[PDB]
């Protein structure tokens, strides 16, 4: 079947496990790749997707796993500053590694139930416009938009 390789990407806790696994065992975690089959929009494909470590001291360990994925979840938290403005350096290393100025993506503002929030909607929504990405709020705690911010990917997959 149709295989996707996704991989999530971001600053160190802003719940790149958290959203795989609310995906995958369709639980929240409150304190790796894994390989499902779904069906998408009538679709039975194949989810193989990338949970990256938070740190690296890489960037050319990042390189590896870049080179092969097919679409990236950027994922920054709403209540971290740092998170949001860390972005920027992941989509320029994915466009480095990935020979290309449009990767499938999508921006995904993570932690949208806490009410502390340091980063505004239009904020993020006004970034994504400028990379001609989706940018999509989830909560891996409630698990709003979690499925949304996955299929999205991969219908621009589907159509890059
Ligand atoms: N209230 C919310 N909390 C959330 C949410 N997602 C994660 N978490 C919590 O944030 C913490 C970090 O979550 P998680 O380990 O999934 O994040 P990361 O994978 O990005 N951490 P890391 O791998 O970079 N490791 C260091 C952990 O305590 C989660 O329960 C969420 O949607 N809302
Ligand atoms: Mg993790």
């Amino acid at each position: 079947m149709t295989e996707y390789k996704l991989v999530v990407v971001g600053a160190p806790g802003v719940g790149k496990s958290a959203l795989t696994i609310q995906l995958i065992q369709n639980h929240f975690v409150d304190e790796d790749s894994y390989r499902k089959q779904v069906v998408i929009d009538g679709e039975t494909c194949l989810l193989d997707i990338l949970d990256t470590a938070g740190q690296e001291e890489y960037s050319a360990m990042r390189d590896q796993y870049m080179r092969t994925g097919e679409g990236f979840l950027c994922v920054f938290a709403i209540n971290n500053t740092k998170s949001f403005e860390d972005i920027h350096q992941y989509r320029e290393q994915i466009k480095r590694v990935k020979d290309s100025d449009d990767v499938p993506m999508v921006l995904v503002g993570n932690k949208c139930d806490l009410a502390a929030r340091t980063v505004e909607s239009r904020q993020a929504q006004d970034l994504a416009r400028s990379y001609g990405i989706p940018y999509i709020e989830t909560s891996a705690k409630t698990r709003q938009g979690v499925e949304d911010a996955f299929y999205t990917l991969v219908r621009e997959i589907r159509q890059h």
